[PDB]
C-alpha cells in the first residue's frame, strides 16, 4: 500500500466460455487493475523512478510528454502521486472525456494544432526538453518502459502460470509490454512463442498502431517477436463486447483484439497455454459508443 | 485466478499530503480495485453466492433489481460472470453513460416512468418475483449485502492496519458496508469509532442519500454507527478533486465525502488512525463535468 505498490501484480484470469475447447487454455492479464486503469501505470512508474535514480528529476520538477491516451493518464497520475508537474501535449481534436481524465490529476494540457498533429507534439515536446523547461519521457525510446515489463509483468506471468505458458499475445503500442515480456521469456529454458498484434491497414484501435518498417520505436527488437498478426477493427470490437457479456471482462478495444488474437492462436494449437494482455478497463470507452 | 477471486482484498493506502499533521493518519480503502470498479462487487457476489447456497437460484435463472448505479454494474457483471440473466429497473431519466455500463455486461434494462420514478421502479421490480419470473435481490433488505463486508471488508481492514485503526468512516448508501464493517469491528478487543456520513440537507452525492429515520434499509442497525456527520456536496466535490491532484487517487464524489469526513475526524483526534472507504474510481464520473 502506497499507490506505487498497487501498480502491477495484476490478476491472471482464465477464459471459461469463449474459445475452442481443444485442450488450450487462454488467460487474461488484467492491466486495468492498475491504479489509473491501464497497463501504462507500469511504464510511467518505471520511467519516473529510474529517472529519479539517475538524478534527472526531483519532486518539484516538470515532466513533459506527447501523448493523449493511457500514457497521459498514467504519467499524470504518477506525477500527482510523486509530486511532479505534468505537461502533456496533444492535437486540439480530443473529446472533453479524454482531456478530462488527464486534467483531473492536475496535468497541464498543451494543445497543438489539428495540423501539426501527433508528430508535431513529439517535436514541440522535444524542443522544450532541450530548452531545459522539463524532462521528456520519450515513451517510444525510453528503455525503462520495457524494463518495467522485463522486471515485473513477465516474471508475474511466469510465476502465475507455473512456467506452463506457451504463447504470449500483446497488442503493440509503444511495444514496451511485448519487448519487456519477450526479453524475460527468452531467459527461460522452455520456449515461449511471442505473438504481437497490430491493426489491419484500414482499422482504428485506440491503443495501438500499424508501424511502417522505418518509424519503429527505438525500443523494439524485431527478433523478440516470433509472429505478427493483423486484427480487423471489427473483430476487436466484437470480441470486446463478447468479453463483457460472456466472461464478465469489461475491457477496451485493444484488449478485445488481444483476445481475438489469442483465440486464433488457441484454434491453431491444441495444448497451448496462451496469455493475453488486457490493457485497460472499458470504462473510458463507454462514451465513444463502441458498446452497442 | 477467477474473476470472483479478484473481488476484495483491495489496497489500503495512506494519505501523504492532505490532512492535518497532528500525528493522525488517514488510510483509504480502494474499493475501486474491484473488477467492475466499485465496492458494490462485494455485495453483488455475496447476494448471488448465498442465494446459490440456499438453492433459490441456478445459473440459467433470471435476477431482478431496481437500481441505476454501481449496484447495477456490479450485478450485471456477476450475472455475466456466473451465468445469470440480469434485469435491471430504473427511470428513463438516466444518461447513456450509466445505461451503457450495465448494458455492456448484457443486462436487460426495463425502463420505467420518470413519475412513479425511483420508488416506482422499486415497486414494478417488486412482484415480478413471487411469480417465479425472477429472483429479486433487494440490496436494501438482503442480509447478504452487509455479510460480505463482515467477512471480507472488515477483516481486511483490521489485518491491513495491524489492529491500529481507531475510526472507520463510510458514506452510507445501502449501509451494507458500514453495518458489516461495524459488526466485525465490535467483535474486537479495542474500541473502534464508527462514522457514517450522509449528505447535507440540499446536497446530492451520487451513490448515497439522506435516509429519513423511517425509510432506513432493513439491514441498518442504528446502534452499530457511533456518529453520523453530514457532508456538504461542494466539500465532497472539492475533496474528490483534491485527491486526484494531490494524492493521485482518482475516485467518485462519495469517496471525496468519505475523505472530507475522515479529515474532519483526524483534525479533531491527534493520534487517530482513520480508514475511509473509497467506493469507486472517478472514471464513470468524468462525463458529468464534476471534475
Ligand atoms: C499503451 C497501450 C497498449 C500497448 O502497450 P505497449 O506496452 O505500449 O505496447 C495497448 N492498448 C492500449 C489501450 C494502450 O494504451
Ligand atoms: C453503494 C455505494 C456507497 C455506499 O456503500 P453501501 O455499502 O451501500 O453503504 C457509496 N458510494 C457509492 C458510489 C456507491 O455505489
Amino acid at each position: 500500500s502506497t499507490l506505487e505498490q498497487t501498480i502491477g501484480n495484476t490478476p491472471l484470469v482464465k477464459l471459461q466460455r469463449m474459445g475452442p475447447d481443444n485442450g488450450s487454455e487462454v488467460w487474461l492479464k488484467l492491466e486495468g487493475n492498475n491504479p489509473a486503469g491501464s497497463v501504462k501505470d507500469r511504464a510511467a512508474l518505471s520511467m519516473i523512478v529510474e529517472a529519479e535514480k539517475r538524478g534527472e528529476i526531483k519532486p518539484g520538477d516538470v515532466l513533459i510528454e506527447a501523448t493523449s491516451g493511457n500514457t497521459g493518464i498514467a504519467l499524470a497520475m504518477i506525477a500527482a502521486l510523486k509530486g511532479y508537474r505534468m505537461k502533456l501535449l496533444m492535437p486540439d481534436n480530443m473529446s472533453q472525456e479524454r482531456r478530462a481524465a488527464m486534467r483531473a490529476y492536475g496535468a497541464e494540457l498543451i494543445l497543438v494544432t489539428k495540423e501539426q498533429g501527433m508528430e508535431g507534439a513529439r517535436d514541440l515536446a522535444l524542443e522544450m526538453a532541450n530548452r531545459g523547461e522539463g524532462k521528456l519521457l520519450d515513451q517510444f525510446n525510453n528503455p525503462d518502459n520495457p524494463y518495467a515489463h522485463y522486471t515485473t509483468t513477465g516474471p508475474e506471468i511466469w510465476q502465475q502460470t507455473g512456467g506452463r505458458i506457451t504463447h504470449f499475445v500483446s497488442s503493440m503500442g509503444t511495444t514496451g509490454t511485448i519487448t519487456g515480456v519477450s526479453r524475460f521469456m527468452r531467459e527461460q529454458s522452455k520456449p515461449v512463442t511471442i505473438v504481437g498484434l497490430q491493426p489491419e491497414e484500414g482499422s482504428s484501435i485506440p491503443g495501438i498502431r500499424r508501424w511502417p518498417t522505418e518509424y519503429l520505436p527505438g525500443i523494439f527488437n524485431a527478433s523478440l517477436v516470433d509472429e505478427v498478426l493483423d486484427i480487423h477493427q471489427r473483430d476487436a470490437e466484437n470480441t470486446m463486447r463478447e468479453l463483457a457479456v460472456r466472461e464478465g471482462i469489461f475491457c477496451g478495444v485493444s484488449s478485445g483484439g488481444a483476445v481475438a488474437g489469442a483465440l486464433r492462436v488457441a484454434k491453431a494449437n491444441p495444448d497451448a497455454v496462451v496469455v493475453a494482455i488486457i490493457c485497460d478497463r472499458g470504462d473510458r470507452y463507454l462514451s465513444t459508443g463502441v458498446f452497442g
